[PDB]
């Protein structure tokens, strides 16, 4: 997969809603859909990464999870380890243009999380475009993901502040 040129973490900050999921695994899309995004958010973490923290909706209750994104040697590329699950996943914010989307990508690079891809829509408005929808969709078929595991992600208004 590609990472974006010239990426620029400073610009990548702040609010993102999680509007479009692309998973091979059954058990990951299953979890994600029991759930309602509310809102994610990307800051610089002390190691020169990002800490990326999803705010979601769980059997009618707000909950948050934080995510280190380590760097992995070049810009716009991370690593996360797992602590649950175990595994270690390379994270590549492969397109974005700061202020509308961003589409990221991840695979496993040690452990049977290898076998594990997925590609996200970020967008900076809830409810994303229908261009946005069509961008996502054509990268998700081009990294070999079935149409059928292409899907847009229940969102909640809720959890905001």
């Amino acid at each position: 997969v590609s990472v974006q040129p010239n990426f620029q973490q400073d610009k990548f900050l702040g609010r993102w809603f999680s509007a479009g999921l692309a998973s091979n695994s059954s058990w990951l899309r299953e979890k994600k859909a029991a759930l309602s995004m509310a809102k994610s958010v990307v800051a610089p973490a002390t190691d020169g990464g990002l800490n990326l923290t999803s705010t979601f909706l769980r059997k009618n209750q707000c909950e948050t999870r934080t995510m280190l994104l380590q760097p992995a040697g070049s810009l716009g590329s991370y690593s996360y380890r797992s602590p649950h699950w175990g595994s270690t996943y390379s994270v590549s914010v492969v397109e974005t243009d700061y202020d509308q989307y961003a589409l990221l990508y991840s695979q496993g690079s040690k452990g049977p999380g290898e076998d594990f891809r997925m590609a996200t829509l970020y967008s900076r408005t809830q409810t994303p475009r229908a261009e946005l929808k069509e961008k996502f969709t054509a990268f998700c078929k081009a990294q070999g993901f079935t149409e059928d595991t292409i899907v847009f992600l229940p969102q909640t208004d809720k959890c905001m502040t």
